[PDB]
C-alpha cells in the first residue's frame, strides 16, 4: 500500500464483502487492507504455524492526539472471537498522534490457528484526547471474508498447541 | 497422584462438576486428576496466556497396546473451543502400551489462551487405532469447571495474541 495515495480502494481487494456493515462519526477514514503471509500478497487461505500480517492504511483530516486501531474476527455466523486493538496490543503504551492529512498504515501480526473454516474480518479506527474521549471515526464491520486451512490436527475453534507428556 | 492408589476420587477435586456426563465402554477408569499452573497446584481461576498442566490418573483393567488420552475445552453454551488427544498433539510421536492393573498418568500442559470467564473441560481415556478404530474406555466428559481471569479483556473468546506496529 502506498501513503502517498487517499483514495478509497479498500473495495477493490481480495476478500472484499459488499455486505460490509462501514458506519462511523467521520474525521478519518480506512482506505485501503493488505493481508500477507509467507511470502504471498492476498493469500487465498490463511492457516496456523505461520504469521499472518493484516495491514490497514488510514487518512487522518484533522490532528488527534490519540488514535486507536482496531481489529475483529468473527465466525461466519457471527460469534465474536478475537478482537484487539492498539491499546491492548501494543508492548509500548504512547499514544499514536496524528496531524491533519497524514496517512498511516496499522499492522496486526498473529498466526491463525483456527479450525478450518470461514470467518469475517472487521477493521477500525477511533481518535481522540486524553482529557476528552476517543470516538469511532470509521469502522468497515465484516468488511473481509477470510478461507482458513488448518495446517496441524486439532478440534475445536482454536489450536491451543498443547504438549503431551507421559 | 499416587500411582499406588486405585479408588476412583475424581469427584472430590477442586472444580469437580457433579453435572459430568460420564460414559465409556469400561476397560479403564480415569480415577483422579490434578490441575496446576506457575506452581501452584488447584488455583482458583487460570491467569489468561498462561501455561497449565492437566494431569489424568487412569487404572487399566486390561493390556491395551495403544491407549491414548485426550482432553476437550468447551464453552458454558456448548461451543467447542479446543480438543485434542495423546496422538493429535504430539504430532504422532506418542505410543503408549499398558498391561492390566498398571496405573498412568498422562500431562496436557497448554497456554490457556481464552477470555475471562468459566470453560468446562473434558477428560477421556480411549484404544485403539485414534484415526478409524477407537474404543472409548472412560470419558469424563464436561466433568470439570476452570474459571479463567485476566486484568483486561480483549474483545470475543479466545486469544489470538495479536502483534502491533504502525508506519
Ligand atoms: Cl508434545
Ligand atoms: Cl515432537
Ligand atoms: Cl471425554
Ligand atoms: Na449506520
Ligand atoms: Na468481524
Ligand atoms: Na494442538
Ligand atoms: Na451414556
Ligand atoms: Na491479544
Amino acid at each position: 500500500m502506498s501513503l502517498d495515495e487517499i483514495e478509497d480502494v479498500y473495495h477493490t481487494r481480495p476478500g472484499y464483502r459488499p455486505e460490509e456493515y462501514r458506519w462511523g462519526q467521520g474525521g478519518a477514514k480506512i482506505i485501503d487492507y493488505h493481508i500477507q503471509s509467507a511470502g504471498v500478497d492476498f493469500p487465498p487461505s490463511l492457516t496456523g504455524n505461520q504469521q499472518t500480517d493484516f495491514l490497514m492504511k488510514v487518512v487522518f483530516e484533522y490532528d488527534f492526539d490519540c488514535v486507536v486501531p482496531g481489529i475483529l474476527i468473527k465466525t461466519l455466523d457471527g460469534l465474536f472471537l478475537y478482537g484487539t486493538n492498539s491499546f491492548l496490543a501494543s508492548e509500548g503504551r504512547e499514544n499514536i498522534s496524528v496531524s491533519r492529512g497524514d496517512v498511516r498504515v496499522f499492522k496486526f501480526s498473529l498466526p491463525v490457528d483456527l479450525n478450518s473454516g470461514d470467518y469475517l474480518l472487521s477493521f477500525g479506527i477511533s481518535a481522540g484526547n486524553p482529557q476528552t474521549d476517543m470516538t469511532p471515526l470509521d469502522r468497515r464491520y465484516d468488511s473481509i471474508i477470510l478461507h482458513v486451512t488448518k495446517s496441524m490436527d486439532f478440534w475445536g475453534v482454536i489450536d491451543l498447541k498443547s504438549s503431551f507428556t507421559s
